[PDB]
């Protein structure tokens, strides 16, 4: 009952009178190890393997026997394990190595249980949920339809959690909704375990996310819903329908949006020139890119009370037909009209299709790459942009590595280390001329966690933009004065524990303020009650 | 408490009614498979990885989910399985990835815990334990001291009596007697969890060893106890001290023993040249090769009733002096005395060192290669055998394939389809004048299986030579008029069941000969029996 339950057992870390006690003496190898001493033993025990997925392979093992030393283990080396245990290496272990996610406590919903959802939710046991992540593995970047295999996404987003900002493990569930498959492959594998149809259409497909939501609502009334990898045909109507109705958000579209304007400000405040002064290539103008730059302006809105019109004027739009203009003489998708220039003629429009002769007209003082097109940040665009500031900001934002606008290395490298850089992936430091720089990752860890935190314990009715704007703000906030003179746009990744009790902290208390929040046990003010969201977070020791 | 006992757990081999029931829909993707589909996919999972530590590793994650579906999957592809699930893969995980053994159920003891044995056993809490595999990681060949790692050793032994005879599952225990290792590696190594501490001396090694064999014969009276992987310098005074005393046999020994002498008397079979014309090169005279010799002289006797004084001066023994006379000079090793010729004149002994010139004076009609000196079997050889018999039989029985005798195919291509040869290793088949040749591999799984199963039914007092040697002739006997035909020593490695059940049945039929059967509840006559014993054993098959 001890060592066979993940949750409870210690394994070489419980002592010899504790082994003698519990009737457990020669079913261990004698050493007694610290939980410290275990993680670094597991640490190297993963370092054994050289490619990522058979380093998830062996973490999933730990996983299942000592739930407490995987979590340690994350904790103590997240930098390094955030791309085994999530983005990218997630995603190839549900394509190529779906038995990985097998053992693992998660629900499976499809058409053939309609009208059932309720009592499958029931049935799973589960006590005062509070996070849910479900995907229907459709992938939004719209690459390698997983169909129920998405069900390993949910599974990764929900440990990021509970490592994240101490969501019980025992109160996180993960969510596949199979609504069928596109993958080809898959429909043609014989050893494909999901629905084998083609995705089906939006009138189902909503029929059984109603069921799910209303089902979850009223068997899961304490949870988080959160939305993961939904593909963009669904996931922005996905958000419009439920948003007010039920405790909801998407990752993708919220979060990211949230973790980029937090540290592009910080970028702002690092570069001299203010948000009023900065003029703002968005390179990318799809749905994402567009609610990017919207955050960005109401983020600048909120911490600085400038008029949002005024901070709108500061961003150049870029699609793939070059600057979205009112003069360009295309019919502009809604998304565009918004951030279209006013102030750009149409004989200069129809000379503004490159980016190269964009950023040579617009004299840009920061580069957003949200544009998907590989590196369209060249030495030439960089030099230029050292033309219209002494600290160029450049962020490329687009993932992997390979469809990056720029590496973090070539910009530091031709700006002299005037660049101020901020990226979607991890990079090694780069060192010019004895002076060492390293990009601020942006990535969603430091927002979700908090937000999910932070719903758990206020139980808002629902979760409003306020709240997601309300993390953004503290984020920005918990980079210190030392962290800003080092460089970092952000908070450092590994105290994302402390991240996540303040992020949730905020939240609660703007919840607190809009009259959304059911649960009037928590204090009001923000010391005392950082000081309870700490406490209330479940923590990788062992406790008994 | 379902789908989380790895006994019960179907998986997706729960109909959609009995999940519903079971209240599991939504706990599993909604493919319904039988047994047979789960086994395919299992393998193809297992195929989805190169190297053979990677499919062990897969196969232990099947075992701790789905013990059935496991023991399944081994059954319907057992040649190819078993040198990834055993030997040498095993030895491999043991010494580089201990980790793959953490999760398993198994007893630890060390002198830590002297006087415990007892308290220890009791507190492993099983029922009616029917085989015990205890090493202590020294190694039967002295190559790679594991320590506490032997573990693995006697985890992957315990899984080959429950896929071989159908030992249940869970009355199956395996034993690591941690001593100390002389492993230099491990004893610097800082994640290393045994006892620290180079090998203890003979006189604490048996207290400790008494012990055990003492606690085990009290707690676990119905048990077998099974030595494995002992080193020279401990395995045959373990034998002699405790035969007599436990239910207690060394498979490396005696159960080696009997597999090669069943193959070399159908060989004998095959070759036209009768046991008493045969004239036998035993190349190599350590303890083991020399039993092997016995074990094929007592086996002919028992089954053709020639005097074993006849048989005995068939052998021809080369120790690395040369061809072992009573004329050659030195001081013979007790073992090497009985075979020792008598025949040979000093000035011939002098003139009988390298194989090739022992070989061209002997004439013998078969060669056994028990050597461990790599490929002695030279072509020059090998040709020199085909002048004294039309059928010269050939068994390179040294491991691994490079310290082997001589390869099959070339044992093949030089007599071209003449050689009779058996393999300690499997080989893919040669093929000459369009006329395809395989070798018979003399596995061990051949004999150890169903001598646990029958010592488990019959409870005998004690194991005596006469169960092995027992043993050895039904396995010989089981290879039909058609296998012979087709040039097999053995029957085939597929049947396993059948061959363990019949072994098992022979083995109990000579216990109740000998009066040292003490369960009473068994037929006495073989056709009875041998059904009793087919319903006795566990199958990996669905059940409730
Ligand atoms: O927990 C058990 N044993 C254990 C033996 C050495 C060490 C440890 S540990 O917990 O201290 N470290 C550990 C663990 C599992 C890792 O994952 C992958 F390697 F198995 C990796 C490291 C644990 C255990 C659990 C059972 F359900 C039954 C049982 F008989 C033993
Ligand atoms: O058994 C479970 N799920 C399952 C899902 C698909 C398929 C199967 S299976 O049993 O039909 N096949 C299977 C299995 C495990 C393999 O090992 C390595 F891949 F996980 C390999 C194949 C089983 C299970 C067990 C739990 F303890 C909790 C839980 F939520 C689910």
């Amino acid at each position: 009952a001890i060592l066979t339950d993940r949750y409870i057992n210690r394994g070489t870390a419980f002592t010899m009178e504790e082994r003698q006690k519990l009737h457990i003496l020669g079913r261990l190898p004698p050493v007694v190890e610290t939980l410290e001493e275990q993680v670094a033993r597991v640490y190297g025990q993963v370092k054994k393997y050289e490619k990522p997925i058979n380093r998830y392979q062996h973490l999933v093992s730990v996983h299942s026997t000592n739930t407490t030393l995987y979590y340690a283990t994350i904790l103590a080396h997240l930098e390094e394990m955030l791309p085994i245990i999530y983005t990218p290496t997630v995603g190839e272990a549900c394509m190529e190595y779906s038995h990985l996610f097998f053992r693992e406590r998660g629900v499976y919903f499809n058409r053939l249980y309609k009208g059932q959802f309720r009592n499958i939710m029931r049935d799973a046991g589960y006590q005062k949920v509070e996070v849910v992540v479900i995907t229907d593995g459709s992938r939004i970047l719209g690459l390698g339809d997983l169909g129920s295999n998405g069900i390993g996404i949910s599974i990764g987003k929900c440990s990021l959690y509970v490592a994240g900002a101490g969501i019980d493990p025992r109160l996180i569930v993960p969510v596949i909704l199979d609504v069928g498959t596109n993958n080809e492959r898959y429909l043609q594998d014989k050893d494909y375990l999901g629905m084998r149809e083609k995705r089906l259409g939006d009138e189902e497909f909503y029929e059984l996310l109603d069921e799910f939501m209303e089902a979850a609502s009223a068997e899961w009334p304490n949870a988080v819903i959160q939305f993961e990898d939904f593909s963009n045909n669904h996931c922005f109507d996905i958000m419009e329908r439920y948003q007010k109705k039920y405790r909801c958000f998407n990752d993708d579209i919220q979060g990211t949006g949230a973790v980029i304007a937090a540290g592009f400000l910080n970028a702002i405040k690092l570069s001299g020139v203010s948000p009023l002064q900065q003029r703002i290539v968005v390179f990318g103008a799809g749905s994402a890119a567009v609610g990017v730059a919207n955050n960005i302006a109401a983020l600048a809105a909120r911490m600085y009370k400038f008029p949002v019109q005024d901070l709108v004027k500061t961003f150049y739009l870029v699609d793939t037909k070059g600057l979205v203009t009112t003069t360009r003489g295309d019919q502009l998708a809604a998304h565009k009209k918004l951030l279209a220039r006013t102030d750009v003629s149409a004989e200069d429009s129809a000379k503004l299709r490159t980016l190269e002769e964009i950023v040579r007209f617009v004299k840009p003082t920061t580069l957003l790459g949200l544009g998907g097109v590989g590196p369209a940040f060249t030495e030439e665009i960089v030099k230029m942009v050292m033309q219209n500031t002494e600290r160029p900001i450049i962020f490329p934002l687009s993932n992997p590595t390979s469809k990056a606008e720029v590496t973090p290395e070539n910009a530091y490298k031709w700006t002299n280390g005037a660049a101020i850089v901020a990226s979607g992936s991890p990079f090694p430091p780069t060192t010019i001329g004895g002076k060492t720089f390293k990009p601020s990752q942006g990535n969603n860890l430091y927002v979700f966690p908090g937000v999910g935190l932070g719903c758990a314990l206020a139980q808002p009715t629902h979760i409003p933009e306020e709240l997601l704007l309300t993390a953004s703000e503290s984020l920005n906030l918990l980079t210190t004065e030392g962290d800003l003179r080092e460089g970092r746009l952000y908070p450092p990744l590994e105290d994302i524990h402390n991240i996540s009790a303040n992020v949730a902290t905020d939240v609660i208390l703007e919840a607190q303020r809009m009259k959304i929040d059911n649960n009037k046990k928590l204090p009001r003010t923000r010391d005392e009650l950082l000081a309870f969201v700490k406490k209330a977070m479940w923590k990788p020791v062992y406790s008994g």
